[PDB]
């Protein structure tokens, strides 16, 4: 194709031995036979430049679980192919010119015993480095038992072990119960996918580092989550459109010093965003929330089993700046749990030094536009709502009243 | 080029029948032929993937509008090849090395009667999913009956049937009347293009969803609009730099729960930010605004037909917030309108429960930072100026001078 | 590779008459044949639309500097290849993997006359547009005497001429004593690179108008810069991750109408946001600034000279916004400059109109949240903490304690 060994056409590669494995049969089969050939040819730790896989356009069955254990291996191909398998499931498709995914599109097959379409792992040193996804579609094709569980056991590309600037970007994840994980990321980049009808979306679990999740479309299932980091420390979340329906849109456990700017939130249920087990010093700034109910009718009675009190922003942790964020609340009466019940658009459940300041909030009902815990401590709340919107079971919270 | 039917180099692929026909004669031609061939190969709902049409670098005629009815359609080059033709059309170009665009470079030379160069429509269904435009040039040549008038009746990419997760990146656009038009765009990304000397750069037509529009350099023409979207729900528009001299910089029409954040805006004319028409809950945050005077001696004289009472921002609608936004306005007083007058920075035009919050204005001149129509109802100005820099024509507006 | 004479692959090009030049004993050479070649068949201003240099993964020495004098060159590999030379350098490699980076691997071996790999001038008009470098990697390799030097003398991209709309995007810069200089930068777009373990990261040079700088991870080192914007108009930088350990992590000098917003910042040395010698009007929204102190054991001793008094944010011009940010510092008492001193976050130290709003401060000794110097005039304070964090040797500031 190009004049270097490291550039390979996955529908141009013969496996040795297996000649009737194509990248239609086992695309898996014959990533993994690319990747022996790699290491054969780039044997030392001076002459371990990578290569790229390319995947043209087309329908690719992956059965053989990927085992990424090289550095700067890029997998590349043409078109994140995303093609809403969910409406497709729940409506009349007679006359329908197209049925599933496309573009350069990986049916991931994988059995219960490797249910990871690419696990990126190497035990040894140093970390994984350099590594770009980027341009292809991973499709788990079904949920089980039907297209609306959200379950499958299957993951498009599991990180397994520690890594360094990785990069994913312009991907398409569709009908995975798990699109992306990624444990102990430093300096990665989730930029610029769609990730979508996944039970989960990107999971940046175990610790982190300087890592940025921007520009990406994400929507997950009701038991799941959208952008979920374990101990993340300088995590950047900016530009993302996220959607429903996860459980949650964003998150953190254990993160601190971390910033969610410049994001569109959309979800049908109580706690799109938690800040969990003692997140400190996170800025929650210029973003717009948007709590609404589920439209589309198979989703109508699904819940995330979180009633209205919970809060759209559900913060434990110190030293929090919540601000310049926009909240639209549109839930009806008989929707909103318990019964009767003030919704709580940002709760305190705990910690110390929290400042909620310039915020904005509409509600189709009375709403408590802040709710601080009992629990909570040194808490300010500013230019956030009338005095009668912002409820603080703490007796020491500062409370500014818009005016 | 790569062993695969579903990738296509535009300057090896040969019409049958019209033997003579290149990419550089007629690539509009040349592409429909590719899309028949898909056509032909992919002939059911469960195998059509779609494919990839590659350009590479040079200078290609358009005479037949390319129609893309296929999902997963890829067209990449490898440059945007942006040129400004309006330096090269208005001043001396005596031994200048270049005149014209390049890159992965299409002149646009379609008839009247089929003016865009790429058509992307489908009468049936589902939604076309999918499509890629990527890294190459659309160059409309020339403006008649002259260079500056921005009209030529050309458009770029015209999205003319609801679409799902379409995705255009590293585009130049030059010299097009409309460089990009997307109907009822849903999960839509416009992101990292540079759309400049064209009438009129990005409208969002009809309605969409769940849209994100970023990191875009983008200029129009004075009669024309940069970023216009209409009846959008959940749009983001963030990173991006709007620079003269479009009527407008961002225009939205009855457009809802939308964020515009982490933007640079400069204008040469009033009503560089519209939200018109009952726009509902929109962020308007951390966006440096710059209005300035026309330096382009061929364009001096240019106006959008407005005066400096319209507003940098004209706002007309329910519950937006309008916070930690810079406006630095420097107009020479002979060119401000009416006669005498104090700019107006910030109008609410109409509506209820506008917040306007921590905004720094600079100006040469006496300002008002917000005026209030007096139909404006329970708004809140906080921190935006003194309290002789604020007009409340409503009797109920809350307003906190800057101390 | 593609039927185009304007595709390019650096290991298929063979310059005549030299068969041991190749893109492994010194792709500068190859690539300055290739360039000839594009100017022997592109002779006029009407038929230069240029061409795509293709660096499939491998290692290439890099002895020649290559002079880019072409518009719409765009150079472009599969892969950044970025791998931490600075923690190989400083740790047991025993049983290691791999020992360098990777991807589309330059290795810079430029003489000491014409250190820059890349040289990117044209004597004549009109400027050099659309050139865009992408996805690969410029290694320096070595820093000297030793691996935390930050030293070499070598310069990855430098842009030395007035230039329109260039990309540079999907790169990897690591151990150049310069990774990329920009002077004159009109409409330029750094996008989505990792550029770290550079003495300098980012300079923007001389002047600039409409650029973008976003979603890019940045490191440098404790002599250099990281982001460095000199005499720019409408700069936005946004959606970046600064992390040490640069003297500063943005650096303004006369930058004036930037905006500075929805960025990661984390410092170990005071001085981490200098805007110096006047600049005016600029926006610094919606960021998180961690100050912290090194915690990687061979740069534990290393300063960049300045004192807990000069600030986190260090702001010298008129009416600059600085509002809506988190400030966390955690610096230990032993290790505060000078010893027993209150360390300033934010410092006035002059200009008019200043406003300071909004801002969330974390300190684990006392600091003062904002010091406005003597000669600061018509100063706003608001909501930056208590009266006693709060410090205006001006006597004109107005101060709004934190509730
Ligand atoms: O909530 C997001 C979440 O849901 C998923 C599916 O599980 O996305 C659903 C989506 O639309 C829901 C909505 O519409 C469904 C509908 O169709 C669409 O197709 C139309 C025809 O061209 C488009 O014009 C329209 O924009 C599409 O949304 O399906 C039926 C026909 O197939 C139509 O009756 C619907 O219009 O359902 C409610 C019904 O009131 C509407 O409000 C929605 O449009 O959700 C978003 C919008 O909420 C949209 O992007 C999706 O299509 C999944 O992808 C997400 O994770
Ligand atoms: O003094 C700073 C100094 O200490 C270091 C570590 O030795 O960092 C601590 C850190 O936090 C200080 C902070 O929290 C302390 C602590 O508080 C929890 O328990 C309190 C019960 O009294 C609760 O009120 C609070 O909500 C809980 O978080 O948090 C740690 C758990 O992570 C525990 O070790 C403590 O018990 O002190 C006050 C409360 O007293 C809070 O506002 C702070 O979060 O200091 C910085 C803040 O400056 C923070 O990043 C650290 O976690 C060291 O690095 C510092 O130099
Ligand atoms: O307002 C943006 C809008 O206008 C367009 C043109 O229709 O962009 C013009 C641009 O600059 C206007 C400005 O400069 C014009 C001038 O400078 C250009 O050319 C020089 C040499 O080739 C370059 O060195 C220089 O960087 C260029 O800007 O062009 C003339 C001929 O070369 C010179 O006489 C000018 O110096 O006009 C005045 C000076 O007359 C300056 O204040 C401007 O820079 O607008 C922006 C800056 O305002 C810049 O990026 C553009 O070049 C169009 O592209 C946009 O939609
Ligand atoms: O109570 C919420 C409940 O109602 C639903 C629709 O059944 O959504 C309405 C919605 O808007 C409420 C809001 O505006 C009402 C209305 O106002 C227009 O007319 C007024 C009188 O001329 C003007 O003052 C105002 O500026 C106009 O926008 O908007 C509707 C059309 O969109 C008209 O039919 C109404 O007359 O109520 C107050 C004004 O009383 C405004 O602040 C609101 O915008 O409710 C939510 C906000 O809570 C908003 O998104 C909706 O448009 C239903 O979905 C809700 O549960
Ligand atoms: O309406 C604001 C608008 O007006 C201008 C003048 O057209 O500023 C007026 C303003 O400032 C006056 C002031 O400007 C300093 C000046 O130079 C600084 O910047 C240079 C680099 O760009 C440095 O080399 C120099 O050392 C700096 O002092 O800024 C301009 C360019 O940005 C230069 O033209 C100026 O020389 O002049 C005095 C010095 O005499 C300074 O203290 C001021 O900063 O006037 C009021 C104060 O009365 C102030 O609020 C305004 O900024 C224009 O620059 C603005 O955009
Ligand atoms: O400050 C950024 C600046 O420093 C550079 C190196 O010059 O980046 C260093 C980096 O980490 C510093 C840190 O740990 C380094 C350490 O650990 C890494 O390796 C582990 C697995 O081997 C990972 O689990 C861990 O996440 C990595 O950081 O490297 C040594 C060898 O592994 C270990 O001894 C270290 O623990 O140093 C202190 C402790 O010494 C920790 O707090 C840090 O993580 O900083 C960035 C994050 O910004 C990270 O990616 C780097 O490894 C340079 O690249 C930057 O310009
Ligand atoms: O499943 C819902 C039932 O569970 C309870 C707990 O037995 O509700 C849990 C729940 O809300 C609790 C809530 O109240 C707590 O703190 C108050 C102030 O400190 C105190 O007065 C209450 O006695 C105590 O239960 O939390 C917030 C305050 O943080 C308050 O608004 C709530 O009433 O926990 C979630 C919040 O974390 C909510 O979603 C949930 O309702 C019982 O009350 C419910 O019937």
């Amino acid at each position: 194709p190009l004049n270097s060994p490291n550039v390979y056409d996955v529908t141009a590669w013969r496996i040795k031995g297996q000649p009737k494995v194509t990248a239609e049969s086992d695309i898996g089969a014959v990533i993994n036979d690319i990747i022996a050939d790699i290491k054969k040819r780039q044997s030392t730790p001076e002459t371990r430049p990578g290569a790229v896989v390319i995947i043209p356009p087309g329908d690719y069955d992956l059965h053989t679980q990927v085992v990424v254990d090289v550095d700067y291996l890029t997998i590349a191909g043409f078109g994140h192919g995303f093609f809403s398998r969910s409406i497709k499931d729940n409506v009349d498709t007679t006359g329908w010119l197209n049925l599933q995914p496309g573009g350069s599109h990986i049916r991931v097959l994988t059995p219960p015993t490797s249910p990871q379409a690419f696990l990126v792992r190497r035990d040894g040193s140093p970390r994984l480095s350099g590594i770009v996804f980027k341009d292809f579609c991973l499709d788990g094709v079904s949920f089980v038992p039907d297209g609306n569980s959200y379950k499958n056991g299957k993951t498009g590309i599991d990180v397994a072990s520690d890594n360094d600037s990785i990069h994913i970007t312009g991907m398409g994840f569709v009908y995975l119960e798990h699109a992306l994980i990624v444990r102990g990321a430093d300096a990665l980049r989730v930029h610029d996918n769609m990730v979508a009808e996944c039970g989960n979306c990107v999971e940046l679990t175990g610790a982190g580092q300087a890592t940025i999740v921007s520009d990406n479309l994400m929507g997950a299932g009701p038991e799941g989550v959208t952008l979920l980091a374990e101990n993340h420390e300088g995590l950047l979340v900016t530009g993302n459109n996220f959607f429903p329906r996860g459980r949650s849109l964003l998150e953190f456990t254990g993160c601190n010093r971390c910033s969610v700017t410049s994001n569109r939130f959309q979800g049908f249920y109580p706690g799109m965003m938690r800040l969990l087990n003692g997140c400190k010093e996170n800025l929650i700034t210029s973003n717009h929330f948007r709590r609404g109910t589920e439209g589309f009718p198979p989703f109508i009675d699904r819940t995330n089993g979180l009633d209205d009190l919970y809060g759209v922003i559900h913060a434990m942790g110190d030293n929090n700046l919540i601000s310049n964020n926009l909240f639209a609340y549109d839930v009806p009466p008989g929707k909103i749990a318990p019964a009767g019940a003030q919704p709580t658009i940002m709760l305190i459940a705990g910690g110390d030094g929290n400042v909620i300041a310039t915020n904005h909030v509409i509600s189709n009902v009375d709403t408590q536009h802040v709710v601080l815990d009992g629990s909570a401590t040194r808490s300010k709340v500013l230019d956030s709502g009338a005095a009668s919107t912002i409820t603080s079971y703490s007796p020491d919270t500062a409370i500014r009243p818009t005016p």
